[PDB]
């Protein structure tokens, strides 16, 4: 339908509380993936991505009652978060990432660490010394790339630090480790294992840098939780000098991430067409119905909202399917 048909719904998709967002994230569980990509398209669509992603994460942190798995599983949030990093955060990652990745494509080089896996004759001390070359080189790209991470998502960062603060007040590690599982477990790591995926790489990596590729990540990640290599992993022993020297240089790039305050937000005018979004959310409300109904039978703030949802729904759906 006409885009106008749809914005008594979109109005009540906005709300600052998000009613109509959570209610959908509970009824749709496998196909959090559509979900995310139609909601991150409307609100990003409104200039109000910061509003969705920020109350998203606030509410993650608000139900987490163990600090050490924070964002560990797999949410609306943490999905939202990963598809909005890769809408906006491509140059940030080429800046960080490109070079490193396109020199270990065309390297010959081992960094091969397990001695098991040298057999025929070649020297793990030589490949040490060379993986923490990578890795020196790297580390600096990486860091020194922090300025072009886009300002709303190192609001959003931001916004993660405050909430941390404010619900582990005498934990002082929180605001830089919620920075870190996204910045590197949820963006950065995943683009040095498959380099694909941002389009740094056309082919698949030789043997060879497809192992450096892994022991690069590897290390960056344990880097990353500021964690040396124990002895359960201990061909990987070698790089905790890297990681010992390496910590307080993460410490300074993971807290200094979040250092924008305010909102910065100025794009000044994208209106496009929204009412195809808007229709494929009305589906899944319609694919719902059932269940919305009966989340809407629950007594709280989010009855007002969802009663009124389900109405809206009923409604679209008759001038859907009208004669005319």
């Amino acid at each position: 339908m006409p885009e106008e048909e749809y914005s008594e719904f979109k109005e009540l998709i906005l709300q600052k509380e998000l009613h109509v967002v959570y209610a959908l994230s509970h009824v749709c569980g496998q196909d959090r993936t559509l979900l995310a990509s139609i909601l991150l398209r409307i609100f990003l669509h409104e200039k109000l991505e910061s509003l969705l992603l920020c109350t998203l994460n606030d509410r993650e942190i608000s139900m987490e009652d163990e600090a050490t798995t924070l964002f560990r599983a797999t949410t609306l949030a943490s999905t939202l978060m990963e598809q909005y990093m890769k809408a906006t955060a491509t140059q940030f990652v080429h800046h960080a990432l490109k070079d490193s990745i396109l020199k270990i494509m065309e390297s010959k080089q081992s960094c091969e660490l397990s001695p098991s896996k040298l057999e025929k004759n070649e020297d793990v001390n030589t490949n040490l010394t060379h993986l923490l070359n990578i890795l020196s080189e790297l580390v600096e790209k990486i860091f020194m790339a922090s300025e072009i991470l886009p300002p709303t998502l190192r609001y959003i960062y931001g916004c993660l630090q405050k909430s941390v603060q404010h619900k582990w007040p005498t934990n002082t590690t929180m605001r830089t480790r919620v920075v870190s599982g996204f910045v590197f477990l949820r963006l950065i790591c995943p683009a040095i294992l498959n380099p694909r995926m941002f389009n740094i790489i056309s082919d698949s990596p030789s043997p060879i840098a497809a192992r450096t590729l892994i022991l690069v990540a590897k290390s960056v990640q344990n880097l990353a939780n500021l964690v040396e290599f124990g002895a359960k992993e201990p061909y990987m022993e070698g790089v905790n000098p890297f990681i010992k020297s390496n910590k307080h240089r993460m410490i300074m790039f993971l807290d200094e991430l979040g250092n924008v305050p305010e909102l910065p937000d100025t794009t000044e005018h994208s209106r496009t067409d929204l009412s195809r979004d808007l229709a494929a959310l009305h589906e899944i409300c319609v694919a719902h119905s059932d269940e919305l109904r009966t989340l809407s039978n629950e007594r709280g703030a989010q009855q007002h909202v969802l009663k009124k949802l389900l109405a809206i729904t009923e409604l679209l759906q008759q001038k859907q399917n009208q004669y005319t």
